């Protein structure tokens, strides 16, 4: 239930100034903060890589069946 | 360990979603997403600052020459020809 870590003296100069900065008054604070919006951005993405490839999934099925492809897209303008 | 530790609780909600993002990154634990996200972070931070005051001593100098357009005008004509 506890985020810990080891920080040396180029992180430490590295996150005090980031942590300047960006308005926070700790290093702790930058921190947990940083690897929220991270983890956001991580899961966020994974979910934007499936959906990019949708073009792709879409055009297989037209090649496996084009005629019931070609079907669908018309139902769908009615 | 000379340094004081980086340290923070979390909620249960908090830590899964930081341990769904560490397996998502390949990293075997929440305290290395953590500290590589916070390095990351402070890189960009820290470059977006340095590119935020270029941009404003742009800006100066730009308002410098639209109040000396003359001078401008004559700087410009000279590299033009």
């Amino acid at each position: 239930p506890r985020i810990t870590a080891r920080v040396d003296v180029d992180t430490q100069d590295l996150l005090a100034k980031a942590a300047a900065l960006a308005g926070m008054s700790s290093i702790n604070s930058f921190v947990l903060n940083a690897a929220i919006e991270k983890a956001k951005q991580v899961i966020e993405r994974e979910q934007a890589l499936k959906l990019s490839q949708a073009d792709a999934v879409l055009l297989m099925e037209a090649l496996d069946n084009p005629a019931v492809v070609n079907a669908k897209l018309k139902l769908a303008s009615e």
